[PDB]
């Protein structure tokens, strides 16, 4: 193990990326996970005018016919129509025509009409999702239907960039899709490695603290890392289904803490639209998978699988409990 690793950089899927490898000898793996990411990112993007990507050509056949699709999206397609029915539709990869329209994030985002919303909303249903296993084809049921697969695109490219790594034996490395963090082995000194814990408040990279982590992913989601601002008010990027504007509760920010980074970021909707309290709930009926929460009054929680190892170092927070 080096004490300084191969690192790479680039800015992809409107993220700074980076990943980073301790093995000696395998500078190379890095260029393995970067051209595995771009793979999977080209197919999963609706937001290239330049390209049709598999997700672009699913949604132009909505109710016409379905479309043959690599196994690639084809799984992703699967795993988030579970997570869209274990969240009770308040997480659904049918929202695309709501995220379409708010298109928050690009420099065309807006605040839709109520009228423009309402004409959307029929629209979204996870059910309406048509699977054929033998044919390996997705079959949108109706017109003007629109999958957006943003809210697990990244976690299934971290373990999938992960599967790379292992592939190559790689056994110390960081993966940093901005919002996703996937820490394996640990520090090359022999301790865990310290995750930073996102600050809501701040931009991205600023900590409230850290958490001891081997071989696990931290996802985290908060109410401003990609947002729309009009009237001196705030739309954050995470949309109920069901309503047309974004979550609004006590939330401000949460870590999710799984084997998979892909659970982080499918169980992440549903949790916001829970509340600090009932997302707390919530995460504590799912073994294996834990979340520290940061409340708008800038006080934090921890799920019982991580109570008291969250180490606070931001004095504008304060722990607290249930
Ligand atoms: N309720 C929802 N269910 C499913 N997907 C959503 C929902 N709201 C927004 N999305 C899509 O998923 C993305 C949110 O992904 P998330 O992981 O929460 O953010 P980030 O990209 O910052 O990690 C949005 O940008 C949008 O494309
Ligand atoms: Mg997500
Ligand atoms: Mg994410």
């Amino acid at each position: 193990l080096m004490d300084q690793p191969y690192s790479k950089t680039d800015f992809l899927m409107g993220t700074v990326v980076t990943l980073k490898i301790y093995d000696k000898g395998k500078e190379d793996v890095l260029d393995k996970g970067f051209d595995r990411i771009k793979d999977l990112a080209a197919k999963i993007t609706t937001s290239d005018s330049e390209k049709t990507s598999e997700v672009d050509k699913i949604n132009e056949q909505a109710g016409k016919k379905p479309v043959k699709v690599s196994e690639d999206v084809y799984y992703l397609i699967q795993e988030g129509l579970k997570y869209s029915e274990n969240s009770g539709g308040s997480f659904d990869i049918t929202i695309g025509p709501l995220t379409s329209l708010w298109h928050i994030g690009f420099s065309d985002a807006r605040k839709p009409s109520q009228a423009e919303i309402d004409a959307v909303l029929p629209l979204i249903n996870y059910k309406d999702v048509k699977m054929n296993d033998k044919d390996q084809t997705v079959y949108l049921e109706k017109e003007g239907m629109e999958l957006d697969l943003g809210a697990i695109a990244k976690g299934f490219i971290t373990d999938e960039t992960l599967k790379v790594f292992k592939e190559n034996k790689v056994t110390t490395s960081i993966i940093d899709l901005g919002g996703n963090i996937y820490v394996q082995g640990n520090n090359p000194n022999g301790n865990k490695w310290n995750v930073g814990i996102q600050d809501p408040f701040s931009p991205r990279g600023s900590v409230i603290g850290k958490l001891p982590e081997s071989n696990m992913s931290i996802v985290t989601s908060g109410i401003y890392e990609r947002y729309l601002e009009v009237d001196g008010k705030t739309y954050h990027h995470i949309l109920d289904p069901k309503t047309g504007y974004p979550f609004d509760n006590d939330i401000a920010g949460v870590s999710i803490v799984s084997k998979k980074s892909i659970d982080g970021d499918g169980l992440s909707t549903a949790t916001f639209s829970k509340g600090i309290k009932g997302g707390m709930d919530y995460i504590e009926q799912f073994e294996g998978v834990d979340a520290i929460f940061i409340s708008k009054e800038k006080k934090v929680y921890e799920t019982s699988g991580l109570k008291g190892q969250f180490e606070l170092t931001d004095k504008d927070f304060q722990m607290d409990t249930l």
